[PDB]
Protein backbone atom coordinates (compact mmCIF):
# COMPACT_ATOMS: atom_id res chain seq x y z
CA UNK A 1 0.00 0.00 0.00
CA UNK A 2 1.41 3.89 -1.08
CA UNK A 3 1.70 5.98 2.07
CA UNK A 4 0.95 9.91 1.79
CA UNK A 5 2.19 11.66 -0.64
CA UNK A 6 5.00 14.49 0.74
CA UNK A 7 4.28 18.24 1.08
CA UNK A 8 3.87 20.72 -1.99
CA UNK A 9 7.08 22.55 -3.24
CA UNK A 10 7.51 25.88 -4.43
CA UNK A 11 11.36 25.89 -4.64
CA UNK A 12 13.82 23.59 -5.71
CA UNK A 13 17.69 23.76 -5.24
CA UNK A 14 19.44 20.94 -7.84
CA UNK A 15 22.58 19.97 -7.28
CA UNK A 16 24.51 17.43 -9.69
CA UNK A 17 25.74 16.69 -13.06
CA UNK A 18 25.29 16.83 -16.40
CA UNK A 19 22.17 14.88 -15.73
CA UNK A 20 20.46 17.87 -14.06
CA UNK A 21 22.74 20.81 -15.56
CA UNK A 22 20.05 23.24 -17.25
CA UNK A 23 23.42 25.29 -18.26
CA UNK A 24 25.62 26.46 -15.69
CA UNK A 25 28.74 24.64 -17.93
CA UNK A 26 28.00 25.98 -20.80
CA UNK A 27 28.01 29.54 -18.55
CA UNK A 28 30.66 28.46 -16.92
CA UNK A 29 32.79 27.42 -19.80
CA UNK A 30 32.63 30.50 -21.58
CA UNK A 31 33.58 32.36 -18.42
CA UNK A 32 36.65 30.15 -18.40
CA UNK A 33 37.60 29.83 -22.44
CA UNK A 34 37.40 34.47 -21.70
CA UNK A 35 39.60 34.36 -19.31
CA UNK A 36 42.10 31.95 -21.42
CA UNK A 37 41.84 29.17 -18.61
CA UNK A 38 44.31 26.41 -19.99
CA UNK A 39 42.67 23.43 -21.29
CA UNK A 40 39.30 25.13 -21.96
CA UNK A 41 36.36 23.58 -24.35
CA UNK A 42 33.03 24.74 -24.72
CA UNK A 43 30.63 22.68 -23.28
CA UNK A 44 28.17 20.97 -23.84
CA UNK A 45 28.69 21.82 -27.87
CA UNK A 46 26.77 22.35 -30.70
CA UNK A 47 24.40 19.43 -31.09
CA UNK A 48 22.98 20.07 -27.54
CA UNK A 49 19.64 21.91 -26.68
CA UNK A 50 20.17 25.72 -25.03
CA UNK A 51 23.21 24.21 -22.93
CA UNK A 52 21.60 21.40 -21.74
CA UNK A 53 23.21 17.92 -22.05
CA UNK A 54 20.22 16.83 -24.09
CA UNK A 55 18.03 17.65 -26.81
CA UNK A 56 15.74 19.25 -24.39
CA UNK A 57 15.09 19.74 -20.72
CA UNK A 58 16.45 17.73 -17.95
CA UNK A 59 14.87 15.30 -15.49
CA UNK A 60 14.87 18.36 -12.56
CA UNK A 61 13.38 20.77 -14.96
CA UNK A 62 10.14 18.90 -15.63
CA UNK A 63 9.82 17.83 -11.90
CA UNK A 64 9.66 21.45 -10.66
CA UNK A 65 7.38 21.64 -13.81
CA UNK A 66 4.93 19.33 -12.60
CA UNK A 67 5.24 20.56 -8.88
CA UNK A 68 4.58 23.81 -9.24
CA UNK A 69 8.11 25.10 -8.50
CA UNK A 70 10.87 26.92 -9.18
CA UNK A 71 14.10 25.86 -9.85
CA UNK A 72 17.54 26.95 -8.57
CA UNK A 73 19.98 24.49 -11.01
CA UNK A 74 23.46 24.45 -9.29
CA UNK A 75 24.66 21.16 -11.57
CA UNK A 76 27.30 21.61 -13.47
CA UNK A 77 27.86 18.38 -16.13
CA UNK A 78 30.86 16.92 -15.33
CA UNK A 79 30.13 17.03 -11.44
CA UNK A 80 31.81 14.50 -9.19
CA UNK A 81 30.46 13.75 -5.69
CA UNK A 82 33.13 15.80 -4.00
CA UNK A 83 34.47 19.17 -4.56
CA UNK A 84 35.99 18.52 -8.22
CA UNK A 85 34.77 17.78 -11.91
CA UNK A 86 35.68 15.06 -14.88
CA UNK A 87 36.84 18.01 -16.34
CA UNK A 88 40.33 18.59 -14.46
CA UNK A 89 41.23 22.24 -16.03
CA UNK A 90 37.73 22.92 -14.30
CA UNK A 91 39.70 23.48 -10.88
CA UNK A 92 41.60 26.03 -11.81
CA UNK A 93 38.95 28.52 -12.01
CA UNK A 94 36.07 26.85 -9.54
CA UNK A 95 35.22 23.75 -7.75
CA UNK A 96 32.28 22.34 -9.50
CA UNK A 97 31.89 19.18 -7.78
CA UNK A 98 28.67 18.24 -5.89
CA UNK A 99 30.70 19.50 -2.33
CA UNK A 100 31.67 22.87 -4.09
CA UNK A 101 28.32 23.35 -5.47
CA UNK A 102 27.36 23.25 -1.98
CA UNK A 103 30.21 25.36 -0.91
CA UNK A 104 28.94 28.38 -3.38
CA UNK A 105 24.93 27.53 -2.29
CA UNK A 106 25.65 28.56 1.50
CA UNK A 107 28.07 31.54 0.85
CA UNK A 108 25.58 33.35 -1.81
CA UNK A 109 22.66 33.44 0.98
CA UNK A 110 23.22 37.04 1.27
CA UNK A 111 22.29 37.19 4.98
CA UNK A 112 19.45 35.29 4.36
CA UNK A 113 18.59 31.59 6.32
CA UNK A 114 18.12 28.70 3.61
CA UNK A 115 14.49 27.97 3.25
CA UNK A 116 13.33 25.52 5.15
CA UNK A 117 10.66 24.53 2.68
CA UNK A 118 12.64 24.16 -0.58
CA UNK A 119 13.39 20.83 -1.77
CA UNK A 120 17.43 19.90 -2.07
CA UNK A 121 17.71 18.14 -5.11
CA UNK A 122 20.84 15.71 -5.63
CA UNK A 123 21.52 14.15 -8.69
CA UNK A 124 25.49 13.02 -9.04
CA UNK A 125 27.87 9.89 -9.25
CA UNK A 126 27.99 8.82 -12.62
CA UNK A 127 30.82 11.42 -13.55
CA UNK A 128 33.24 9.36 -10.28
CA UNK A 129 32.51 6.34 -12.55
CA UNK A 130 33.20 8.03 -16.04
CA UNK A 131 36.65 9.70 -14.67
CA UNK A 132 37.97 6.67 -13.00
CA UNK A 133 37.17 4.33 -16.05
CA UNK A 134 38.57 7.07 -18.90
CA UNK A 135 41.82 7.93 -17.02
CA UNK A 136 42.33 4.56 -15.36
CA UNK A 137 41.80 5.74 -11.28
CA UNK A 138 43.32 2.66 -9.38
CA UNK A 139 40.81 2.79 -6.21
CA UNK A 140 39.01 -0.46 -6.82
CA UNK A 141 35.26 0.25 -7.76
CA UNK A 142 33.71 -1.09 -4.28
CA UNK A 143 36.19 1.86 -2.81
CA UNK A 144 35.45 4.36 -5.16
CA UNK A 145 31.35 3.65 -4.46
CA UNK A 146 32.03 4.19 -1.02
CA UNK A 147 33.79 7.28 -1.25
CA UNK A 148 30.77 8.30 -3.44
CA UNK A 149 28.53 7.37 -1.18
CA UNK A 150 30.10 8.97 1.67
CA UNK A 151 30.32 12.19 -0.64
CA UNK A 152 26.68 12.03 -1.14
CA UNK A 153 25.97 11.63 2.08
CA UNK A 154 28.28 14.58 3.81
CA UNK A 155 26.37 16.69 1.62
CA UNK A 156 23.10 16.21 3.19
CA UNK A 157 24.80 16.52 5.84
CA UNK A 158 26.28 19.88 5.54
CA UNK A 159 22.83 21.21 4.02
CA UNK A 160 21.15 19.90 6.50
CA UNK A 161 23.31 21.44 9.06
CA UNK A 162 22.92 25.18 7.31
CA UNK A 163 19.05 24.68 7.95
CA UNK A 164 17.56 22.62 4.97
CA UNK A 165 15.13 20.11 5.77
CA UNK A 166 13.69 18.85 2.96
CA UNK A 167 15.64 16.29 0.02
CA UNK A 168 15.26 14.42 -2.39
CA UNK A 169 18.17 12.11 -3.92
CA UNK A 170 18.62 10.00 -7.21
CA UNK A 171 20.36 6.87 -7.24
CA UNK A 172 22.67 5.90 -9.26
CA UNK A 173 21.45 5.21 -13.43
CA UNK A 174 21.78 2.29 -14.79
CA UNK A 175 25.32 3.01 -15.93
CA UNK A 176 25.75 -0.22 -17.30
CA UNK A 177 23.53 0.02 -20.58
CA UNK A 178 24.69 3.63 -21.41
CA UNK A 179 26.60 3.38 -25.03
CA UNK A 180 30.08 4.85 -24.08
CA UNK A 181 29.91 1.64 -21.34
CA UNK A 182 28.76 -0.56 -23.57
CA UNK A 183 31.16 0.50 -26.52
CA UNK A 184 34.23 0.61 -23.43
CA UNK A 185 33.01 -3.27 -23.03
CA UNK A 186 33.09 -1.80 -19.68
CA UNK A 187 29.35 -3.07 -19.02
CA UNK A 188 30.10 -5.38 -15.35
CA UNK A 189 31.98 -2.75 -14.22
CA UNK A 190 29.64 -0.43 -14.42
CA UNK A 191 26.86 -2.94 -13.11
CA UNK A 192 29.39 -3.43 -9.95
CA UNK A 193 29.75 0.23 -9.12
CA UNK A 194 26.06 1.32 -9.57
CA UNK A 195 25.05 -1.69 -7.50
CA UNK A 196 27.69 -0.84 -4.24
CA UNK A 197 26.60 2.72 -4.65
CA UNK A 198 22.28 2.08 -4.73
CA UNK A 199 22.49 -0.61 -2.13
CA UNK A 200 24.54 1.73 0.62
CA UNK A 201 23.31 4.78 -0.09
CA UNK A 202 19.69 4.67 0.60
CA UNK A 203 20.54 2.81 4.21
CA UNK A 204 23.10 5.93 4.78
CA UNK A 205 20.54 8.81 4.01
CA UNK A 206 17.77 7.11 6.21
CA UNK A 207 19.79 7.08 9.66
CA UNK A 208 20.61 10.80 8.77
CA UNK A 209 17.17 11.74 7.92
CA UNK A 210 16.17 10.06 11.09
CA UNK A 211 18.87 11.85 13.22
CA UNK A 212 18.13 15.20 11.48
CA UNK A 213 14.51 15.43 11.21
CA UNK A 214 14.73 15.47 7.73
CA UNK A 215 12.03 14.90 5.21
CA UNK A 216 14.09 12.39 2.74
CA UNK A 217 12.98 11.10 -0.32
CA UNK A 218 14.86 8.32 -2.17
CA UNK A 219 13.70 7.89 -6.01
CA UNK A 220 15.27 4.82 -7.79
CA UNK A 221 16.06 5.65 -11.07
CA UNK A 222 17.67 1.84 -11.83
CA UNK A 223 14.00 0.82 -11.05
CA UNK A 224 12.67 3.50 -13.28
CA UNK A 225 14.87 2.91 -16.17
CA UNK A 226 14.43 -1.12 -16.06
CA UNK A 227 10.69 -0.83 -16.40
CA UNK A 228 11.09 1.84 -19.47
CA UNK A 229 13.44 -0.36 -21.00
CA UNK A 230 11.16 -3.82 -20.49
CA UNK A 231 8.20 -2.10 -22.00
CA UNK A 232 9.12 0.69 -24.30
CA UNK A 233 6.50 0.32 -26.84
CA UNK A 234 4.10 1.27 -24.07
CA UNK A 235 6.38 4.71 -23.48
CA UNK A 236 6.76 5.35 -27.38
CA UNK A 237 10.55 4.39 -27.54
CA UNK A 238 11.73 2.43 -29.78
CA UNK A 239 15.89 2.55 -30.10
CA UNK A 240 16.64 1.64 -26.60
CA UNK A 241 20.98 1.53 -28.00
CA UNK A 242 21.83 3.69 -30.48
CA UNK A 243 22.49 7.36 -29.60
CA UNK A 244 19.87 9.66 -31.31
CA UNK A 245 22.82 12.23 -31.84
CA UNK A 246 26.39 10.24 -32.51
CA UNK A 247 29.39 12.35 -31.27
CA UNK A 248 32.00 9.27 -31.43
CA UNK A 249 34.33 9.37 -33.05
CA UNK A 250 32.70 12.22 -34.64
CA UNK A 251 29.53 14.18 -34.80
CA UNK A 252 27.25 12.30 -37.56
CA UNK A 253 23.40 14.03 -38.30
CA UNK A 254 20.86 13.43 -35.74
CA UNK A 255 18.11 11.07 -35.97
CA UNK A 256 14.87 12.06 -37.01
CA UNK A 257 12.38 10.70 -34.60
CA UNK A 258 14.44 11.65 -31.40
CA UNK A 259 11.01 11.36 -29.41
CA UNK A 260 11.36 7.73 -29.51
CA UNK A 261 15.37 6.93 -28.46
CA UNK A 262 16.48 6.52 -25.27
CA UNK A 263 19.94 8.31 -25.59
CA UNK A 264 20.68 11.49 -27.21
CA UNK A 265 24.69 11.16 -27.26
CA UNK A 266 26.88 8.32 -25.86
CA UNK A 267 25.91 9.30 -22.07
CA UNK A 268 23.10 11.00 -21.61
CA UNK A 269 19.60 10.41 -22.15
CA UNK A 270 16.99 12.42 -24.46
CA UNK A 271 14.77 14.93 -23.46
CA UNK A 272 11.22 12.20 -24.04
CA UNK A 273 13.62 10.05 -20.90
CA UNK A 274 13.62 13.45 -18.97
CA UNK A 275 10.81 13.77 -19.41
CA UNK A 276 9.36 10.52 -17.72
CA UNK A 277 12.02 10.63 -15.81
CA UNK A 278 10.41 13.74 -14.39
CA UNK A 279 6.97 12.78 -14.05
CA UNK A 280 8.18 9.74 -11.57
CA UNK A 281 10.50 12.03 -9.48
CA UNK A 282 7.03 14.57 -9.01
CA UNK A 283 5.07 11.13 -8.11
CA UNK A 284 6.04 11.21 -3.91
CA UNK A 285 4.50 14.91 -3.44
CA UNK A 286 1.48 16.08 -3.92
CA UNK A 287 1.11 19.56 -6.52
C1 LIG B 1 27.23 12.55 -15.79
C2 LIG B 1 28.11 13.69 -16.19
O1 LIG B 1 28.19 14.76 -15.65
S1 LIG B 1 29.02 13.28 -17.50
C3 LIG B 1 29.16 14.39 -18.85
C4 LIG B 1 29.87 13.48 -19.89
N1 LIG B 1 31.24 13.05 -19.57
C5 LIG B 1 31.34 11.89 -18.69
C6 LIG B 1 31.95 12.63 -20.81
C7 LIG B 1 31.92 14.14 -18.88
Amino acid sequence: HTSPLLAPVRQIHAFGDSYSDNGESQRLTREMLAKGIAGAQALPGEVYWQGRWSNGPTAVEVLARQLGAQLADHAVGGAKSGADNYYGWMSAYRHTGLAGQVDAYLATLDGKPVDGQALHFIFVSAADFFEHEDFAGEQPLEQLAGSSVANIRAAVQRLGEAGARRFLVVSSTDLSVVPAVVAGNRVERAQRYLQAVNASLPIQLAALRKTRGLELSWFDHLTFSRHLRRNPARYGLVELDAPCQPTQPSVRPACANPDQYYFWDEWHPTRRVHQLAGEAMAARYAR
